[PDB]
């Protein structure tokens, strides 16, 4: 006995999580990412979703390591690269990142 909903909200939430990661890596933040530079410089460039799930930018949406990774792991998981545990994100060092134009 339950019949809660259709889990459709997760479908729209999956894209929202990928869009947030796109904000820091979407070529816009990389050209001026001070915090991202710290995670990428840390070691190997692999960043932990803790930085993403703790920042008000994304923490105000999913913040669920399992939900955040699942959405980006299969949706828009081609832009950057993800480790095997699916609990970290990094910018493709072998891929160029262009700056966005203003106005």
């Amino acid at each position: 006995m339950a019949e809660n909903g259709d889990n459709e909200k997760m479908a729209a939430l999956e894209a929202k999580i990928c869009h947030q990661i796109e904000y820091y890596f979407g070529d816009f933040n990389l050209p001026r990412d001070k915090f991202l530079k710290e995670q990428i410089k840390l070691d190997e460039g692999w960043v932990p979703l803790e930085i993403m799930i703790k920042f008000n930018r994304l923490n105000r949406l999913t913040t669920d390591f399992n939900v955040i990774v699942e959405a980006l792991s299969k949706s828009k998981a081609e832009l950057m690269e993800i480790s095997e545990d699916k609990t970290k994100i990094r910018r493709s060092p072998s891929k160029p990142l262009p700056e966005v134009t203003d106005e």
